[PDB]
């Protein structure tokens, strides 16, 4: 009966790009780097026996959380909610291109959560389909925060912009306020807590944030092995 | 548009923490573990290469702080402006204790900032002692985000309820929302990064929450010498 741990844990790097070309949903594969990341987190992540992974289908975020299903004997939920924002007209575009067709407007998206100039979806959009998720899972898990192993994890395995929407909705921050969150880095990962309240009310349940965006250190040697191993030159 | 890093540390363990006893402006020593847990964040902060310290006088944050300014060569600035919340009537007894006098007091005090049912500082006076070094820093420390290297970070050495309290007030989240930054671990960190234009004036610059509550790695050998060394000391 005590407090429900979430963790949300960011893909690695992909090979696509190493900058500013928004991905979306479009369906782009981890790097050597991204995967060695991936463990790294994985490392971390594993000694706290999560009671169940959830990813989303992008085969970056899935293949991220297999290294974490890997190393804690668990299968890999697949849950189509937890997909990136999708971008719209933006998808595949550089903070260049975006700026040379709209100036202003990438920074004036950055700081409300409502708006979509791209055809896609909103920050708050993303929140909506997301958080359904985590009540299916507070109703469906009845060991999550329960008195045996109070402290085992649920883990979502996503992307940057969901986890920051879904964070900030589950804390209850006022949408001008979701910007304060920055974004979330090559395979870190931030954690919740969600605090007890009477009968079966998700909405009773109070959110804090335990941790927002830490990281696996990883060795100089093994990053410039990892990035080499991608490339010809 | 550029940014001036700040790093807040948090003291790492002692007794206090392992016993659930509430602390406060209490002066407790750091542990066996929360001397080797500075030392391990030390070694993870000294790298980004920090342009000053300051610390609070109490000693646990105070002797945390030594292992980094040891690491990077830094003397440790002291400001009282960083110690913990007066916890009032709860410093020195246990969540239990608390809970038997005043039930349902320690969960309210969680989650409202304005509230301080122990007599000492509710989280927004926290903030609004220890807001003001940021400003003052800002005001005299021009090579902070300055041209040569504008990503050295400030680091302020201090505890868990004043670095909550001092980063929601920067980032301007309403008194309300506070309660939604947590708890800091056993010598953890958190960076925000202020953003300005050239020109503005301190309350111009937008915080951003980089990284709450991010730990260093340590290797299950020495913290079974750290236990070792911190029973063998009864
Ligand atoms: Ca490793
Ligand atoms: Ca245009
Ligand atoms: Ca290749």
């Amino acid at each position: 009966m005590r407090a429900r741990r979430l963790v949300m844990l960011r893909h690695g790097q992909t090979d696509y790009n190493v900058g500013s070309r928004m991905q979306g949903q479009l369906d782009t594969e981890l790097s050597e780097l991204g995967r060695t990341q991936a463990v790294a987190a994985a490392e971390v992540l594993g000694k706290r026996q999560p009671l169940l992974i959830v990813s989303s289908d992008l085969r970056r975020a899935y293949d991220t959380a297999v290294k974490l299903g890997e190393r804690t004997g668990l299968v890999v939920r697949v849950d189509t909610r937890l997909r990136e924002t999708h971008l719209g007209d933006w998808q595949g575009l550089t903070h260049a291109q975006i700026d040379a067709d709209a100036p202003g407007a990438r920074l004036a998206w950055r700081e409300d959560a409502t708006w979509a100039p791209h055809g896609g979806e909103s920050r708050v959009d993303v929140a909506a389909r997301s958080r359904p998720l985590v009540a299916e899972l507070v109703a469906s898990e009845p060991e999550w925060g329960g008195a045996d192993e109070p402290d085992r994890p649920v883990v979502l395995v996503a992307h940057g912009g969901l986890i920051a929407a879904l964070s900030a909705a589950l804390l209850k921050l006022p949408v001008a306020n979701w910007p304060a969150l920055g974004g979330m880095g090559n395979a870190s990962w931030t954690q919740l807590s969600g605090h007890w309240a009477p009968g079966s009310d998700f909405e009773s349940i109070r959110w804090r944030l335990d941790v927002w965006n830490a990281s696996a250190q990883v060795s100089s040697d093994v990053l410039k092995l990892a990035a080499a191993l991608e490339h010809h030159h």
